[PDB]
């Protein structure tokens, strides 16, 4: 059907902009550690949300279901996970990334600054970026979590706890200990590595 | 520091590398949605090393540094890439020249006019913008767009130049002859593709 | 239940992919450090999807499942390993199948001695082990050893025939004369790539 | 000279070694995250010991210097880091890798079961592996070092103290706060993790 065939370019539309931003996200680091001898990136990771969540999402906000529609009301369709060897790191590739002439920073929202109730912790940014197909240009938003491993160890065990769901309430304030304890080591691992660089 | 220029001469350039190869690659990936047709074979991606660049600035003369290098020489940084078909050729070229932050400086088309010793190839040199960790960065790459077969004909001249020239005279009315047959070839199968298509 | 079989022998034949890429690679990379020559132009890797599968397991009059398909395909996987000149793939056959994990299973030679329409590829199916988290399996892969230009030919041919059969008749004189052609040229380029190595 | 042959020689087939162990990796993680929904393996990484680093190896140890004589004294000229999401991964993978056939233990000390002074944790193994070049079987050395991503954070600033040489001893005692900090959250995620598995 001819709504189907919207969601697929959606797909493949927002993968390319994910490809913009792992190739700019790889100069930078790449660069950060020429000039110095750190890579303030430890890895990434890309993702494209599945038709089938964005239906229910469109869905859950009583909206008609197209393409067209989802391209306006979600704006994380599109997400990158950007792990930080040190917390210092993170605000470090926040800026290097948004100076950059044609990133334009469309929302924020910085968990470190202000942790979750649950002990979450990861700088949230939604960017927008050119990409350049076949016969047009489209400015699309891509998500960006940027955070540190313990940050992102932290996540997954919560969030395979989460889905997996009587378990998280169980588990609620001894996540809460390893998020602060996970906080804690990092920032000695900082500060020492602040010393000698 | 005469030889850490070139390192930093060969770091960004194969920086600016990875910014056109996510263009092209968003180019064949959103054509192949638009037409089912895959223009792009395959691409493959090289920075000239020092050595190259020394004699080249030998040969014009040239004071021997990477900032005279990087002013005069405009195909330090190079990319091939290789198409299925002739016609696809010319709408990478049309597709990639009208992205706004890529400048055209120099093309010569050596298919509409090859070389007297076979040799074809659409050569495009342009400029893209890389964005490094504390400055921008806009630096030419030469685009050599060819078929598979012209790329398979190049590699053999090309081995025939470098290693032992004198045979260059030995092989040429041979070389010419299969670049001759290679065309032929290329431009029947080019139609019964586009026939199909 | 069905499905998840065929979700298991994508998984495990996808792996043994990996295992004879790995060897290949090794090969190529190998011969290129004693001969100063790449055998390999590329390879391509491909699981049959299940739909591919079933209707060849209904040709057969076969019953339907992951189990029966194993017993009774022999190119569930398949590489395709593309060559620069035709006498590099006796030689990626040769250094293959002296390895001692590796055993010939079938054999079939249309280089030799080509289709009638004009299709050529050196066709060995070989068994190799792969090691899984709880058990070893022996499975086999089907390898597809073919020059550049035969590749060429072999798309398109494979191009005409899936999509709008009908016209299959049509270009056959054509597609013919095109693999003649391809021949034709790369004994040239063999022999005059023979001469300077 | 001569002698510099087989050292080029010696990198090239170690990497071999690399690849074929990096191959066997992948496939264990990525069936154990098929039957199970967790993959043991967070990340891996290999490098083989540079040329100048082995003479002087050599050189300090007063033996004859050839390639040779490297293969022989040498047994971690091929290393890969193999980086685990949970302690109970690195036990693990190494059960899952040394009951394959044709791999050979060679080597073994558990840095995790006994703690280094200074505080490092690692489990190091030396495995055997048999390398299938064009003409002839390699059966080379690897050093396997498994370890948890707290392990590997821990690891890194500590080496990169060391390297670049009196601060060692001013960190000394903090470093080996951080690795029992690291140790006792890493316990606390196991425990959960193994729970809800």
């Amino acid at each position: 059907f001819d709504t189907l065939l919207g969601f697929v370019e959606l797909d493949h539309i927002y993968s390319s902009a994910l490809k913009e931003i792992s190739t700019k996200l790889s100069i930078l680091d790449d660069n950060f550690n020429h000039i110095y001898k750190h890579n303030p990136i430890h890895h990434m990771e890309r993702r494209v949300k599945e038709m089938r969540s964005l239906i229910e999402k469109l869905n859950r906000k009583g909206l008609q279901i197209s393409a067209e529609t989802a391209k306006e009301h979600i704006l994380d369709i599109a997400g990158i996970r950007v792990v930080c060897n040190y917390l210092d790191d993170i605000y470090l590739i926040e800026e290097m990334l948004l100076k950059q002439e044609d990133v334009q920073l469309i929302k924020r929202k910085d968990y470190i600054q202000h942790p979750k109730e649950n002990g979450y912790r990861s700088l949230h940014i939604v960017v927008s970026i050119p990409v350049f197909l076949a016969e047009r240009v489209e400015v699309l938003p891509v998500e960006i979590q940027i955070r540190t491993i313990g940050m992102d160890m932290w996540a997954s065990l919560e969030h395979k706890i989460r889905y997996k769901n009587a378990e998280t309430e169980k588990y609620r304030d001894l996540l809460k200990e390893c998020a602060t304890e996970i906080t804690e080591v990092e920032d000695k691992l900082q500060q020492i590595h602040s010393e000698i660089t």
